[PDB]
């Protein structure tokens, strides 16, 4: 199988967060309607990115068993998407213990992988399996490289079609990808890279973020903006080029607050330059509060949709 011929099937595609990655599906305001497949499809996305909380559906103790009723709920999201013609993407997102507490929770994590590999190993191959959602804090990049490999040995134990989709330590971001050891032996794997810098542009007025509102009114699109995402992007390149693994924007957008131009601006000019190096994305996200469709009004938004399609 060619990583690079599988990267081009991923293609554009559109996150559905703020769904299976809360506590409980629900709990974050999105339930994932089967109805939201033809939405997107009709949009003109290839793939739905599906961030998934599996920790709070499993067994706490050897040998960690996964909940059915969730694995069948999983299921329907993802032959529901496929159904459509989509590519899909699932993970594991938010596996809190983990991230604080990896020498404990490794072996629980890999009986995760375990599960979910050996459910899905004869599902189609436009099925990808992300290992872990931006590996940060107690899971350093040396950890992380260390856990990766033994999930790779996991998941290639059962699984030798799907294509594996690595991340960044540190949040997922570029300041760890120069850290980031990926096995020779492996050979069907897309690395992933969240990418939301200017991050004060992006994350103006975020509520989440501590004392974002100093950057309000913040604006892109200047010339010294493209010179920078561009010199960014060049890095990501060459280091794909030098290891020669395929690329994969899995998380790029910039919240509301941010105005609605520059927001343009930003949106259709990261677009245009990830299509020019052939890296497969993911919006971040689909109707949340990033969210490039309303679910209730069901309208698009006419401009950032342009930008992303
Ligand atoms: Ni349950
Ligand atoms: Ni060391
Ligand atoms: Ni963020
Ligand atoms: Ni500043
Ligand atoms: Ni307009």
């Amino acid at each position: 199988v060619d990583p690079f011929e599988r990267n081009k099937i991923l293609g554009r595609g559109i996150n559905i967060g703020n769904a299976l990655e809360a506590p409980n599906e629900g709990d974050w305001g999105v339930v994932i309607k089967d109805e939201f497949f033809d939405i997107i499809k009709e949009a003109g996305f290839s793939h739905v990115r599906i961030p998934i909380r599996w920790s709070t559906h499993a067994y706490a103790f050897p040998p960690y068993k996964i909940m059915d009723r969730f694995f069948k709920r999983v299921d329907e999201v993802i032959n529901g998407a496929l159904k459509r013609g989509l590519a899909v993407v699932i993970n594991i997102h938010h596996y809190e213990e983990l991230m604080n507490d990896p020498e404990e929770h490794k072996e629980r994590f890999l009986a995760l992988w375990k599960q979910i590999a050996d459910r899905y190993k004869d599902y189609p191959e436009t099925l990808f399996f992300e290992i872990l959602n931006e590996p940060h804090g107690n899971l350093t990049p040396e950890k992380w490289n260390e856990l990766l490999e033994e999930a790779l040995k996991v998941i290639r134990s059962i699984d030798k079609k799907h294509t594996i989709i690595i991340g960044t330590a540190e949040w997922g971001g570029i300041s760890a990808l120069e850290k980031l050891s990926v096995p020779k032996w492996e050979k069907n794997s897309i690395v992933t890279i969240h990418y939301y810098n200017p991050f004060e542009f992006t994350h103006q007025g975020a509520e989440w973020v501590e004392g974002s509102e100093k950057w309000l009114g913040r604006k892109w699109g200047s010339p010294d903006d493209q010179k920078h995402l561009i010199e960014e992007f060049n890095f990501i390149e060459e280091w794909s080029k030098k290891n020669k693994r395929p690329i994969y924007i899995g998380e790029f957008g910039a919240y509301r607050k941010a105005d609605l131009e520059s927001r343009i601006k930003w949106t259709s000019f990261v677009v245009r330059e990830m299509e020019k190096r052939r890296w497969s994305w993911a919006y971040w996200e689909f109707c949340s509060g990033f969210g490039v469709y309303d679910t209730l009004r069901k309208t698009w938004n006419k401009d950032l949709l342009e930008a992303l399609i």
